């Protein structure tokens, strides 16, 4: 059946809307945009739930009113919902319309405490995100890092009992960095950087310089301190001692630390995710991280920039594999991003490889057999950037008897504007809707897109951080198609 080909589409909604005052402030005018969307059959939505907005009023204090009149137009509207737990700043730069910093009660902490904050090598402090050197401090009025996330999830369950029980909430995506994304703000815009930047390494706040000293000190090697030859943000590979040819990325002391830093991430994203399985334990709800696309440098052996932003990723290394098995204990999906993308579409200059990055990573999920699901990186509203997603989307195309032998769980679109709902451009992607549905119409029932929908099994048990890397073995990715089979238009 076509049906058991059928992928399932969302859209992110515009940013803010439940505004900075925690108000449902165009509930008439998002219906109208949602109304478009059922029409043209997307399946569900999806949406920020900002940390800044709930607990502003102080520690443990949420208000969920306003996100509740959210999820019940949407319901309403006969759409599904992501729910993302957004324990990261809205814009920020300038230009952003949407600002929304985390709890300004988090930042008065951060004024006579710094290093709550993620740090790079100059000092300057990043504070759309609290450090995963604080994940279990408990410095913030008695709680730990985690603890907050932990509370805010139990809070969100309690609160959003009747949306997830009448399975309005498909799933629970968990922030777990800048931008929501499990990875150290290496590319800052507001400190300068700039594509194709390596970006920077952002492990030197106090608990993770404490954190990294205490780790080289077991490995016998207590002259060896955390990277001071990385550059700056927008350098290149090369201009610097640490990821240029023979540098200090490949020595013992370079991989010891890459490997502390990457593996910073693994825990901080298994740990906090220990605490969405108590929480949604039972709830007919798949949990699910956002792994960031770092495709710049990733045609070159230091692949720079992901190993500034977390991702200890190498041409013999594979370092989103232990990501997807981490996750694999979750029972969690692994939303990417990119799909959109084809490696033409980079200036030279940058050894951009979006496409090359996505079937490493979506391979290596399927490797470890979780589910796998993405995002476009870019707002597009062209035939050409469809018709890659949809490649992503089931790499070796429709199977004509059974499921398809590679597909993704799901997309979601970024982003709903009134660009998207203008005439022609809306005509366009209410056919990648089509096509993604493998040419069926919208379905109500998962079980026919081969999607069970069950009860939420607690956390399998405890993966040794040993045997996660073990995930790093370089496999070759399956095999895709060079053009999909279902392209939006012939």
């Amino acid at each position: 059946n076509m049906l058991l080909n059928y992928v399932p589409v969302y859209v992110m909604l515009p940013l803010g809307v439940v505004n900075v005052d925690n108000v449902f402030e165009d509930p008439d005018g998002l219906k109208e945009q949602l109304l478009q969307l059922r029409a043209a059959g997307v399946d569900g939505v999806m949406v920020d739930v900002w940390w800044g907005i709930i607990e502003l009023k102080g520690p443990k204090q949420y208000d969920w009113r306003a996100y509740r009149s959210l999820l019940q137009l949407v319901q309403e509207c006969g759409l599904t919902l992501q729910a993302i737990m957004s324990f990261h700043q809205c814009g920020g730069n300038v230009g952003d319309i949407v600002n929304i910093p985390i709890p300004q009660w988090v930042l008065d902490i951060g004024e006579s405490n710094h290093d709550i904050f993620y740090t790079n090598r100059s000092g300057t402090r990043n504070k759309e995100y609290l450090t995963v050197g604080v994940d279990n401090e408990p410095i913030f009025h008695g709680r730990t890092a985690i603890e907050i996330y932990s509370d805010y999830m139990k809070s969100f369950r309690e609160n959003m009992s009747d949306f997830l029980e009448s399975g309005l909430i498909i799933d629970i995506e968990v922030g777990l960095g800048p931008a929501g994304e499990l990875r150290y703000p290496s590319y800052p815009q507001s400190q300068g950087w700039e594509f194709p930047g390596i970006g920077e390494f952002q492990c030197y706040d106090k608990y993770l310089k404490a954190d990294f000293k205490a780790a080289v000190a077991r490995a016998g090697h207590p002259e060896w301190e955390l990277p001071d030859d990385a550059g700056k943000y927008n350098d290149v590979p090369e201009s610097t001692g640490f990821f240029k040819s023979n540098g200090t990325y490949v020595t013992e002391k370079g991989k010891f630390f890459l490997t502390w830093y990457s593996n910073k991430l693994l825990n901080h994203g298994d740990q906090i995710l220990d605490e969405a399985n108590k929480a949604f334990l039972g709830c007919k709800v798949k949990l699910a991280i956002k792994v960031s696309g770092i495709h710049w440098w990733y045609k070159v052996e230091n692949h720079a920039a992901e190993l500034t932003a977390g991702y200890y990723n190498l041409n013999d290394r594979d370092g989103y594999r232990p990501i997807a098995r981490m996750l694999s204990r979750h029972h969690a999906i692994l939303n990417f991003t990119c799909l959109e993308m084809r490696d033409s579409e980079q200036p030279s200059d940058a050894k951009s490889g979006p496409q090359e990055l996505v079937q490493q990573v979506l391979s290596g999920g399927w490797r470890e057999y979780i589910r796998v699901a993405g995002e476009n990186a870019l707002p597009r509203y062209d035939a050409t950037a469809y018709n890659q997603i949809i490649l992503n989307a089931r790499p070796q195309g429709v199977n004509n008897n059974g499921p398809p032998k590679l597909s993704m769980f799901g997309v979601t679109y970024l982003r709903l504007s009134d660009d998207l709902l203008q005439k022609s451009n809306f005509n366009i992607f209410k056919k990648f809707v089509l096509k993604m549905h493998a040419d069926q119409d919208y379905c109500a029932n998962p079980q026919k897109y081969n999607h069970a929908i069950t009860p939420l099994k607690p956390s399998a048990p405890k993966i040794p951080i040993e045997v996660l890397l073990e995930a790093t073995k370089p496999t070759r990715p399956f095999p895709w198609l060079d053009e999909t089979d279902m392209k939006v238009d012939g």
